[PDB]
């Protein structure tokens, strides 16, 4: 049988050769065999320490040879993994997804998901944002959501194309779709060490229709090949790839932050957006709960303004502006804060976002 | 509590670290802190799941590192492991060992073993043989748990050859035993037999190697768990942990490191394959032993394989003995051991002597 425990041990023996002599298909190959044995050791027996014992040794020799950061490899480690996950079928305004891997050991506001609903308030943009709960940080986007009033267990791949006409706004929570991921769930907290799974949540988008994206990384290093990676698994998606020099998955409210154009490279401030740079110290999550407060109250409410110089609302306005200008094809970033502000101070964001949590209740 | 999963997870972290920045002194403290983790472990717990995931991802990561490759962390591991077994307490004739790291994936004669004893028939020397072997000195007659920690200082005094079971005292293997078979790829613990002698009388020692590679790195390591042993590494270009019957050997000398190379023609033997040398199993293996070689049945020129391989095994370990690199006459003392009859009857002194405990 080609999934088995022997078929694991066979691709280990090729990450422990010199130099490594296992393929990105190969990686694809073995994820699926992890993936299997995983769902059917459902004991703590001595077969399921076998197994958990040639997966452990499997992952941490991929990390060790840093294939599991090469564009070809995460392309196909995505590809593996989406075939555990519930796909939505849709029959066929610019689609969006703004998205970070995480792992940058920041505790900064959940901006990209604050940024997908004021996003989803303008005119001919639809934001389909893909999400998780937190890891390492102390609120995730998933937490966020679901804290905003929203029973994110009733969106899944049979119910996603229900909310999809009539929403300018979606939240898909990966663990409702990707299967294969909560089968390593286990696995990975027990490693305390990050693997080639830190880096996939952003390419298993579940919706083939999203047509761009700004996907966030933790390090410069990977930025170039996550760019490559994105290529290959979203073809003919226009997609940024950001990295905040303060080590941000995000567009930073301090200091510059590098864009990949997919390879075209420029790079951002706050004042191109014409906003002041406010310390991630005054960027920080107050946790999910008095997040959702601070997004609802603050931002959607519109208490605060552009030239309040207020850091959690400029942060997510510059956040919103990339996500404008990108959809629009420019680089008018001034011109995306306008359209960021309208967004809030019109009601069109606030009424986005009670549109996709009336229409979850109702479901 | 120092030894949990929080301790080895961080020793982990500089292992992935580039460059990795675990000390040999790290590996040591990392080895205690699994050794203990496994030994403790619940079963069927999630915990159990935990601890063997954590305790694989580190093992793998330091195999990849090629870190367990190098002379400081292979002693520091065995020192490590050395704290769970059973020491002999000696008080106060040159005193050797003979034994291979095995994984060179060849299945020929137990030699180690046969030259061990043929050894002990050569007047000034005492064998002391350390191995995990085990299965053919079991089958010559012998009830191998009765040799302990406490018994063999009474089988010391009158005994010129001895043989130790390695599980009988290495507790801290037996604890990594059931990881180490579902991991399924070498890992440190496969090269640590031949560096837990418990015996600390031992004066010179013949270690075996399966890689070119690592021998010189086994050579020091040697230098670092046995200060003061003369000590041959050996490695068969065949890709043998013996002196191989075929073709060259190359023998790494630790002397308080030296290289020279060893071929049959200079023991005056013919080359046999490695096939002509084979394993019959251990029952078998004990009938050629004590009926064909120790009986005195072939001789110096018969060019029978498994007798010159065993032959040829014993003159390096007697000329290591004598200081000096006179092959042909340890050829001759082999020899004169086997026809004397001295070779068997000090095997069947020990075999009767662990009847009599
Ligand atoms: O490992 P961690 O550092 O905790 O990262 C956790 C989350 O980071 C990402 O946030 P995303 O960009 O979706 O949302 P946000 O900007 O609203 O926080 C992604 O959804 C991960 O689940
Ligand atoms: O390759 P493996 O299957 O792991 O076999 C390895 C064995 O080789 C060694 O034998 P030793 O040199 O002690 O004695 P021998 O020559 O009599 O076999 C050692 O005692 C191991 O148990
Ligand atoms: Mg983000
Ligand atoms: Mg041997």
């Amino acid at each position: 049988h080609h999934m088995s425990e022997a078929t694991l041990l066979s691709y280990t023996k090729k990450l422990l050769a010199s130099p490594p002599q296992l393929s990105s298909t190969d990686l694809h190959d073995a994820l699926l065999v992890i993936l299997s044995l995983l769902q059917k050791c459902d004991t703590n027996s001595d077969e399921s320490l076998s197994i958990y014992t040639k997966v452990s040794s499997f992952l941490t020799a991929l990390r060790v040879t840093k294939l599991d950061h090469k564009a070809e490899y995460i392309a196909e480690a995505a590809k593996a993994v989406l075939r555990h996950s519930d796909l939505v079928d849709l029959p066929l305004p610019v689609i969006l997804d703004i998205v970070g891997t995480g792992g940058d050991g920041q505790n900064t506001f959940n901006v990209s998901t604050s940024a997908a609903i004021v996003a989803s308030g303008i005119q001919g943009l639809k934001i389909c944002k893909h999400g998780g709960k937190a890891s390492t940080s102390n609120s995730g986007a998933g937490d966020l959501i679901g804290t905003l009033g929203c029973d994110m267990f009733k969106v899944n791949s049979s119910t996603v194309p229900k909310l999809w006409p009539d929403n300018t706004f979606m939240f898909l929570l990966a663990p409702f779709f990707h299967h294969g991921m909560g089968h390593v769930s286990k696995i990975r907290k027990f490693l305390g060490i990050p693997t080639v799974f830190n880096v996939l949540g952003p390419l298993l988008h579940p919706v083939s229709h999203v047509n761009k994206r700004i996907l966030g990384v933790y390090s410069k290093e990977l930025a170039p090949e996550y760019a490559k990676a994105a290529a290959l698994v979203y073809p003919g998606s226009e997609t940024f790839i950001v990295w905040g020099h303060v080590g941000l998955d995000e567009v930073s409210p301090i200091g510059k932050t590098t864009v990949w154009h997919i390879l075209k490279t420029f790079q951002l401030e706050p004042s191109m957006f014409g906003l002041e740079e406010h310390e991630l110290s005054k960027c920080a999550s107050y946790g999910p709960k008095e997040n959702a407060r601070i997004l609802k109250e603050e931002v959607l409410s519109g208490k605060y303004h552009l030239g309040d110089n207020n850091p959690i609302y400029d942060y997510i306005l510059m956040n919103t502006a990339v996500l404008y200008c990108l959809s629009q094809g420019h680089q008018n970033w001034k011109e995306g804060i306008i359209k960021a502000e309208e967004s809030i101070h019109s009601g069109n964001a606030l009424r986005s976002l009670e549109h996709f949590i009336d229409s979850v209740s109702s479901l």
